[PDB]
């Protein structure tokens, strides 16, 4: 069954093209709708088609955001088009990526092994770079989690996906507190704050890092109260001040009174001290105290990636990690001093 | 081998007794601590010992010492043990949970027989009627917290670690209650909610037993809300206002309500569907009270003098209401207590 549509390219000027695809199969369901895998007739390349009901009232926010993004660590929007399906549907045609951090982490966990630190470095670095890029537009993802981190195992390339929760945050304009997924929610979201910032993504990324190092989620729980107890067990009880910077009116509630557990005793003995240091600077109560994504990229944990001699275990080169644009560096241009190693500067 | 402690009876005055037990095994871990199973030397009876770090006074203990009801797990004893100090709550052990039983049916591609849906939900609503009459809200109603004896079909409500006596005008944390079972006012982060959040959670359990899977799934509040809206339709401004003000002016999926009949399988009893629709209401004050739910027609079969369990035994005691239990609406007694009781 060959399907043919006239679709609009994700990037560049509006110049629709005939696109034919076949071998359609479902690779995902959700509240949003359905994600299909398909094969393009022209090139044989695989795509993922995210199909969602289209609101008659306004432009789709996810589409508007994805048409603005162009970055090697963000899943590319190849085309989009509208169609029927019983009401009108928006179809987002994305590059298909063969793996996710969720699935890879599960494979190691079930095999009683941990992902090699070199991959933890590579994946988390690319995640932080994707965040530096979107944040520089004021855009917050709001649902960072392993299932939304696509991986190409052969090239070790990570790509951020699912911009269905993403939003341009504006200071003084309220946002829904109920975004972000179980295990990965910043404490200010748990406290129901509506005035949060892009640093909620940095907390979520910190949970992903911790999880890759531990082999399991660092703050599990099916309720916010369970998640908060797990957080308090590590960070200790938050001060009245720390509570004020997460959500006022949570000032006077009764919290568990636990002393902070030393970060080193959280992870296995073999865990590199730089990884632990990095976790502690991401997983901070006070949102403005967390590292920015660009500062995270510059962290000592990623020094190995900047070594001119670094290679993948496959033998392959690492992906391009150093070609930062002015846009990517804009939150703190002199960080390029660290971010771009001497060998990446040879003319 | 054998552990001997000096434990305080859960009810009655503080007169500690020597209590010995054996065969201790772990039956659960959580954010709170650990739950052990043990066997009492005196009676051979099985108990669950919940062990939590002790701080101020323990709210869960204070609440449980006040409760005495056949559909709430009994606090037999409590005791302290050890460089910190732990509170140990000694509970009656119950062999099964609704979580585990629903899973067994789901995995077998079968539905739990409606007679058990009636029995279990009725007893849950009785337990809620009882605790709500003290002003106490459980705040974590879910299948894992619903213990079952499969031989007698008795259900007992458990885990009061989130429970609180709600006081009008005094804020409460919004972040209680578990994924799938949270009332929309909680998802919206409300701090001024009422005991009707337990009724929403109960409605989700009822729908799940009928469907064979949770009715409002999703790992984020936004996904859960979408699933809710797909069934109830988009909430109105007023309905939002009754859930949480300032969540007005937010953009919501503009979806029309789904006919409750088409939510469930064709086999589903219409009274089950009617009851569901009266529990899962956006406006918290529009939801049925637990006592009203007990009196709903869906449970009429339980009030039949000829009703029996599928294993051949009589049903457990369903009609032994106290004044306290009926206090939200005493005239319901004429429905709740049938002529043959
Ligand atoms: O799922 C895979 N690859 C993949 C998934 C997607 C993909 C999957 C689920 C989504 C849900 C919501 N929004 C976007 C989504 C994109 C996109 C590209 N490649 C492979 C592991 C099978
Ligand atoms: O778990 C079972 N029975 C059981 C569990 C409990 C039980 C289990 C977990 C809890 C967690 C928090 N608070 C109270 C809890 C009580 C109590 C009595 N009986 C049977 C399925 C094995």
């Amino acid at each position: 069954k060959v399907t043919t549509v006239v679709a609009t390219p994700g990037q560049g000027p509006d110049r629709p093209q005939e696109v034919s695809y076949t071998d359609t199969k479902v690779i995902g369901n959700g509240s949003f709708g359905v994600v299909y895998q398909a094969k393009l007739c022209d090139s044989g390349e695989l795509v993922a088609i995210k199909k969602v009901l289209q609101d008659k009232r306004f432009k789709n926010r996810e589409l508007q955001i994805m048409r603005k993004l162009d970055h090697c660590n963000i899943v590319r929007l190849r085309y989009f088009f509208y169609s029927s399906g019983e009401e009108v549907y928006l179809n987002l045609v994305l590059d298909y990526v063969p793996e996710t951090v969720y699935r890879v982490a599960r494979h190691y966990s079930r095999a009683k092994q941990t992902l090699p630190v070199i991959y933890v470095k590579l994946y988390m670095y690319q995640l932080f770079r994707s965040l530096a890029y979107i944040h520089s537009f004021g855009i917050c993802h709001r649902d960072i989690k392993p299932q939304n981190l696509l991986l190409d195992p052969d090239t070790a390339v990570l790509k951020l996906c699912d911009f269905g929760s993403a939003k341009q945050l504006v200071r003084g304009e309220p946002n829904v507190s109920y975004i972000c997924s179980r295990y990965y929610r910043a404490p200010e979201l748990i406290f129901g704050a509506t005035d949060y910032t892009s640093s909620i993504d940095v907390w979520s990324a910190g949970c992903v890092l911790a999880e890759l190092l531990l082999g399991q989620p660092i703050f599990p729980g099916d309720s916010g109260v369970d998640q908060l107890v797990e957080i308090i067990k590590v960070l200790g009880t938050p001060t009245r001040e720390q509570i004020r910077e997460m959500n006022p009116n949570y000032t006077e509630f009764k919290f568990p009174q636990i002393k902070a557990h030393p970060w080193t005793k959280v992870f296995r003995p073999r865990t590199p001290p730089e990884a632990i240091a990095l976790c502690s600077r991401l997983l901070e109560y006070t949102p403005t105290a967390r590292l920015t994504p660009l500062e995270a990229c510059a962290h000592s944990f990623f020094d190995e990636l900047r070594d001119p001699n670094v290679k993948l275990p496959n033998g392959r080169d690492t992906p391009a990690l150093f070609n930062f644009t002015t846009q990517e560096l804009s939150s703190n241009p002199p960080l390029a001093t660290i971010l771009i190693p001497p060998h990446a500067r040879i003319q």
